[PDB]
């Protein structure tokens, strides 16, 4: 048997070797227990002639990890392993590779296709020295290898199916693609991801420094009017982002209902549904070219067709009513609530015959459909109970449609001045307004909470208001150089420059402050992030209005009246930030950006940093990670138990036997047991009450999952009626059950 070297050289299949290499990874670890012939027996097994060392070296720490139920200290060789096979693939020289990109020739077309973008070449070329030296490849194995596996998939680009591109590689790419001829900004910016501070989206990531960059790849559009024309421009548009990999909110509320009369073709018309199907199959062929493009609808709840959309995405039915390539949304007035809750009627209608419902929130609104209500303009009348139940019955069955607060959403926004919002995104966190000529664009970072605990358990309040001054600066200039597959984004991004900061590790934060999720001390905590996120970002926005002038549609802007979010929700902030002072400076010179701060899923990039999603508490303390698959347990818990001595075999065979849950297990002392709590065991009215707390310092919305175990039509109601009584944006984005 023979492995192959790097160097494309044969070698004899030795055990002795093998586990030599794996001998002197052993440092520190426990031998009693680690035995680096037991991996080496376990790879030599399932071994086949042909196979290279990094597949080996692949084979050998997926081999270590599954010896973690034998000893912890095998998980922590399992990723010694992946590193040092790291740090050997990340050419050495960060401009080399550069022009092994931008010289790439694909191999059946015989055509000169550039990985990387001339110009960014170039701005390489002419600072070569200062960039490869800045480089800290050491700073490679500080991931885990679930975040290497994530990177080396998608996020490395590749030549000819190898990857060409260290991490580190990557992270300069983007930073050059960023900052372009501002090499200190472009240095500064490599740092802070490199040592892991905060991460720009996977769009960045994939495509910064690359031709006609797409930076940005959230997008949100409304339904231009009612027509076959409008219907068709827009999904022209769809097609068009979806293209260019953007995921999409779209408004379709402004579409005449089923049965409503056509005066153009005496005919009457097939309302939502049929149109739909044809958004569903337009997302299912343009999905980049062999793999679908993702597109939310957003439909208000006074529309005629509201039952049926509600069954859109029920797996039994009848395909012709189906659209399940879709996601749901509902773009909810106050009225509808105030109207189930008190058990009156509700009034189905046509916006045909009720036109401009979707164009007016709050009193306007109100005022408006009631009275269509007592002109008679009305289709059909149900119990507003009646409908409340279809809703929650859609989310038993499919975990959707979305919840969003359209009066809350506008009353709150600093966009307020352009117009009614009629919609969010793919994801529920963006607040952004759209018209014919607007369609709004997501640009999106966020900040590792978990890098800003110190080793006394304090945090460093400081450090988070500086990272997110230079995330501020860095999507900014994202807004610029940015590639817009429609102008009508463009033409949004430019005149209100909107951003959105967003957040990942959360819950380690509490975790490594030794907070519970629901204590009064992460309660506070999570006030004093959100307040700093808040507070740096509007300082770092008016230091750009003053170098640069303010966005076009600053003027008339609540924050131009001296209004900031946490006005809107009536919220006096705490004494850690004087906002009268910055309140001073945003008189002076205004803000650079209508929005900056909304909280998105992290899915992927998280992942990579190896935090937990979002702003969310850990779903369970033990967990699969597919790559085959891996078991995972809570890596602060799994710390605590074997520094503890409480840590064996069976202790974790129990606490799957418990479904991810430490509570019941009599060892755990209770400190331990409700730090490690999971959101099974939390409240979920107090992830919506700390939501709506961070809430009053987020200028557009967060993506807020809820998880009930047993789900009934008593629990649903409860908590989104909590949730929206907490003034919430989002009330739920997906419903999480077991």
């Amino acid at each position: 048997m023979h492995v192959i070297k790097r160097d494309g050289r044969q070698e004899r299949v030795m055990f002795d070797k093998i586990t030599s290499r794996i001998q002197k990874l052993c440092y520190g670890l426990n031998m009693d227990f680690v035995d680096p012939a037991q991996i080496t027996m376990k790879v030599i097994q399932g071994l086949y002639s042909g196979v290279t060392t990094v597949e080996l070296d692949t084979l050998a720490a997926e081999t270590a990890a599954t010896l973690t139920t034998k000893h912890p200290d095998y998980a922590i060789l399992a990723a010694r392993i992946a590193v040092s096979n790291l740090h050997k693939e990340t050419k050495k020289v960060f401009s080399d590779v550069m022009e092994d990109l931008y010289n790439y020739i694909n191999p059946h077309n015989g055509k000169h296709s550039p990985m990387v973008a001339k110009s960014t070449l170039d701005i390489v070329l002419a600072n070569k020295d200062r960039l490869n030296s800045a480089i800290i490849y050491d700073r490679d194995f500080s991931y885990n290898y679930f975040g290497f596996k994530t990177l080396e998939r998608s996020y490395l680009l590749k030549i000819n199916g190898k990857v060409a591109e260290r991490p580190q590689h990557m992270l300069m790419r983007v930073s050059v693609g960023i900052h372009k001829e501002d090499i200190d900004a472009a240095i500064e910016t490599y740092n802070l991801l490199s040592e892991r501070w905060f991460t720009h989206a996977s769009p960045t990531l994939f495509n910064a420094g690359t031709n006609r960059p797409q930076l940005s790849s959230c997008f949100l559009l409304s339904m231009k009017d009612d027509s076959i024309e409008g219907i068709y421009d827009t999904l022209k548009q769809c097609a068009l982002i979806s293209k260019s990999a953007g995921g999409i909110g779209v408004a379709v509320s402004c579409i005449r209902a089923t049965g409503s009369y056509i005066a153009g073709t005496n005919g009457n018309s097939n309302g939502l549904v049929p149109m739909l199907r044809v958004y569903n199959n337009t997302a299912r062929y343009v999905d980049q070219g062999g793999n679908p493009g993702a597109f939310a609808i957003y439909l208000e709840p006074w529309h005629l067709d509201i039952f049926e959309f509600l069954d859109l995405k029920k797996n039994t039915g009848k395909e012709e009513q189906r659209a399940r390539d879709l996601f749901f949304a509902l773009w909810i007035p106050d009225l509808f609530m105030k109207r189930v809750e008190t058990n009156q009627d509700w009034s189905l209608m046509c916006p045909n015959e009720c036109p401009g419902l979707d164009e007016v929130w709050g009193e306007e609104f109100e005022k408006l459909y009631a009275s269509y209500e007592k002109q008679g303009r009305v289709r059909k009348v149900v119990k507003a109970q009646q409908l409340w139940y279809a809703i929650i019955e859609s989310q038993t069955e499919t975990g959707t449609p979305y919840m969003l607060y359209k009066d809350s959403c506008n009353r709150k926004s600093n966009q307020q001045n352009l117009g009614t919002i009629k919609c969010s995104n793919l994801c529920t966190e963006i607040v952004e307004y759209t018209s014919k000529d607007e369609v709004a664009v997501c640009n999106l970072a966020s900040l590792a909470l978990n890098m800003y605990v110190t080793s006394e358990h304090t945090y460093d309040f400081k450090k988070l208001a500086e990272v997110t001054k230079v995330v501020v600066r860095n999507l900014n200039k994202i807004i610029d150089i940015n590639y817009y597959p429609v102008p009508e984004a463009c033409l949004s991004n430019k005149r209100h420059r909107p951003i959105g900061i967003g957040v990942q590790g959360l819950a380690d934060a509490f975790i490594l402050m030794r907070y519970p999720f629901e204590s009064a001390e992460a309660q506070l905590l999570n006030k004093q992030i959100f307040e700093t996120i808040y507070y740096g970002a509007l300082e770092a926005s008016c230091d750009l209005a003053k170098e640069q002038g303010p966005y076009e549609t600053y003027e008339g802007s609540p924050v131009s009246k001296g209004i900031l979010q946490y006005d809107m929700w009536n919220v006096t902030p705490t004494d850690l930030w004087d906002w009268k002072v910055l309140k001073e400076k945003i008189a002076k010179y205004g803000i650079r950006n209508s929005l900056l701060i909304a909280p998105m899923p992290t899915a992927s990039t998280a992942q990579i940093l190896g935090n937990n999603e979002s702003i969310e508490p850990y779903t369970s303390n033990i967990y699969t990670r597919r790559v085959g698959e891996f078991q995972i347990v809570n890596p602060h818990l799994l710390k605590d138990l074997t520094e503890r001595g409480l840590w064996h075999e069976e202790m974790k065979n129990q606490i799957i036997a418990c479904n991810g849950s430490i509570q019941s297990i009599p060892e755990i002392p209770d400190d331990l047991k409700q730090l490690y709590k999971t959101v099974w065991e939390i409240s979920q009215k107090t992830v919506l009450k700390m939501a709506a707390e961070r809430g009053a310092f987020i200028d557009q919305s967060q993506s807020l999952n809820i998880h009930i175990a047993e789900p009934n039509y008593g629990k649903l109601t409860s908590m989104h009626f909590y949730g929206w009584k907490q003034g919430l944006k989002t009330g739920m984005y997906y419903l999480r059950t077991r």
